[PDB]
């Protein structure tokens, strides 16, 4: 798919499977859901 598409919604989490209408909405999820320090972070 190339630039130009009816209706926004082209942001899907890379780590997990999800969708977000806005970019800001996704970014947050990525952090909250997948905190920068979660994997090696025992807790
Ligand atoms: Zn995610």
């Amino acid at each position: 798919g190339s630039s130009g598409s009816s209706g926004n919604g082209a942001f899907f989490c890379n780590e997990c499977d999800c969708r977000f209408s806005e970019e800001a909405s996704l970014k947050r999820h990525t952090l909250q859901t997948h905190s920068d320090k979660s994997g090696p972070s025992s807790g």
